[PDB]
């Protein structure tokens, strides 16, 4: 009760210090390759890789390829693409069933920002998705190299 | 009961303090410098002043603004490490011959190289810091290392 | 009463902090870091001679990569492979030729020498590099290798 009192007051000061310090470091971490939106964080590796390699990199790091689920998330992701001036791969593919794009979990899309006419499975071999500097999406061959951006 | 939960909380906080301390060192390696309560971090690339300024602002910070010999030395470490002169936040764009911080406040510290600022060519309103730590006013259109402070 | 509620509220903040921190740790490690046990390896992304690399890590509050187990070596190997550049380890045999030690002076507790190593080629190889295949080779300290520090 009494001793417990001080202990609680001491913890409050320690917690406040951690909160202030962490707040500062979050900003530091995101500069210049990250974007925070809601409770999601997008971070680019800064280089390009084919889809399979990009996917593995994100998976191994405990995240997954960028998967914008709203206009807000897509705009945040667009900021990184614009900054690096390099279109990036999204996590979604229609490799299982042509014409039906899904997230790595198999769930159907809850948001999309396809450029006019897309997806068009050009050449009959486009099962991956890239996001342009203007934020629009286009289905593209998974063998192509695009900016690696993961979400955590 | 409450005494058992408090010890559990104490343990969680001690763990966080240890984990956070380790994480701070990791984050700052190799592009950051901690001095006092300020943190300097370089983006690792060069940009013209206006662009560099926007990058820092959008990140929730601002261009490096050394306010003491100690901060200037910390900033100097990053410049030396990348071997690339960097832009500071200060400019005399509003009133030629009078440098101020983004807020409009006058300088509280300066480390100008001999003869500077000299508004060379009548068009130097930005400031760069060299690997030796000294400052020189330069054209804002030139590209220099982007270093922000948080 | 008020104390208990004050403690439960404090724990709510602490667990929220734990969650935020966990997310930011993963973000931090991507793509230049690797965590293994309580150790963290992080590459600077560039190459430097041994003395300079050692100074960079020391000044950052850590030390050059010092894998002490197969698990740590495999973790470090991931970074070397990602950068496709052999990296320097912290150990040297500068004090006593043929006897590699950590910066502390302690003898190795783990090694993963490539066949035929360490050979002290030219009679002047007192530093250690780790290849993309995870094997070690003694190399001249003047050579430039990927900088990887451990924290
Ligand atoms: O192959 P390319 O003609 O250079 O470029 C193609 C066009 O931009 C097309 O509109 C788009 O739908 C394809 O995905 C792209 O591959
Ligand atoms: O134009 P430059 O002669 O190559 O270099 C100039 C000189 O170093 C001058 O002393 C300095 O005050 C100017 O800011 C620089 O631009
Ligand atoms: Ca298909
Ligand atoms: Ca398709
Ligand atoms: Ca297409
Ligand atoms: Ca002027
Ligand atoms: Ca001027
Ligand atoms: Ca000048
Ligand atoms: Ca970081
Ligand atoms: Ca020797
Ligand atoms: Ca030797
Ligand atoms: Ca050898």
């Amino acid at each position: 009760v009494a001793s417990l009192r001080q202990q609680v007051e001491a913890l409050q000061g320690q917690v406040q210090h951690l909160q202030a310090a962490f707040s500062q470091y979050k900003k530091v971490e995101l500069f210049p390759n990250g974007q925070s939106v809601g409770e999601k964080i997008f971070k680019t590796a800064g280089f390009v890789k084919p889809f399979t390699e990009a996917q593995l990199l994100c998976t191994q790091a405990g995240g997954q390829l960028a998967s914008p689920r709203s206009a807000a998330e897509n705009a945040a992701l667009q900021q990184l693409v614009v900054a690096k001036n390099e279109a990036a791969f999204l996590s979604m593919t229609d490799s299982k069933t042509e014409g039906k794009f899904t997230y790595p979990t198999g769930e159907s899309l809850v948001y999309s920002n396809w450029a006019p006419g897309e997806p068009n499975d050009d050449g009959g071999s486009e099962d991956c998705v890239e996001i342009f500097t203007n934020g629009k999406w286009n289905d593209r061959a998974c063998g192509e190299k695009r900016l690696v951006v993961c979400e955590f």
